[PDB]
RNA sequence: UGAAGAGUUUGAUCAUGGCUCAGAUUGAACGCUGGCGGCAGGCCUAACACAUGCAAGUCGAACGGUCCGGAAGAAGCUUUCUU
């Protein structure tokens, strides 16, 4: 079934009235395989606590990128907040060429081969942000045709 | 068919920005150590001063003499001497 993907875990600190209360941030990435990516960025007081809340966050927002041939349909450039990201399709035999944010959601996604890219801020709260916004402007030829 | 970044200026955050790191290479040197073989390679620093040896000849099918060698003569032998 789904399998989930651990991106980064940070400690987070913050001052208050009264000391240091410690929150941790955990991104994850559910996927099947075969087309559904999920990204999932949940706190806890707790690193399990965050990481779990996290995969449920993940499989409640997913996106059906439209797989071809372990590719994509056409390049494209998100830009989050100061970051920036690029992908690029590429025949069978090069595999996912990728920052580990990148493509520890693009494998879930089910893509085998493709040419990224990181620009701007290195941010991964912000790059995995632009890759799935990216993996949600893909369009086909056949959505476009019947688009049009 | 071709491009992963990370550490550090904050109490914490973001941005700007400088510095820094794992790799590969060098007709190298230095330290500890050191068995064999093949190929390759060796003043990268003063045109500073130099002992000693060595760094171009070849032709008598161009011509007259010495040095080295062979052969034949005048002689009984030797010396000497001739071609």
């Amino acid at each position: 079934e789904l399998q989930e993907k651990l991106i980064a875990v940070n400690r987070v600190s913050k001052t208050v009235k009264g000391g240091r209360i410690f929150s941790f941030t955990a991104l994850t990435v559910v996927g099947d395989g075969n087309g559904r990516v999920g990204f999932g960025y949940g706190k806890a007081r707790e690193v399990p606590a965050a990481i779990q809340k996290a995969m449920e966050k993940a499989r409640r927002n997913m996106i059906n990128v439209a797989l071809n041939n372990g590719t994509l349909q056409h390049p494209v450039k998100g830009v989050h907040t100061g970051s920036r990201v690029f992908m690029q399709p590429a025949s069978e035999g090069t595999g996912i060429i990728a920052g580990g944010a990148m493509r520890a959601v693009l494998e879930v996604a089910g893509v085998h081969n493709v040419l990224a890219k990181a620009y701007g801020s290195t941010n991964p709260i912000n790059v995995v942000r632009a890759t799935i916004d990216g993996l949600e402007n893909m369009n086909s030829p056949e959505m476009v045709a019947a688009k049009r």
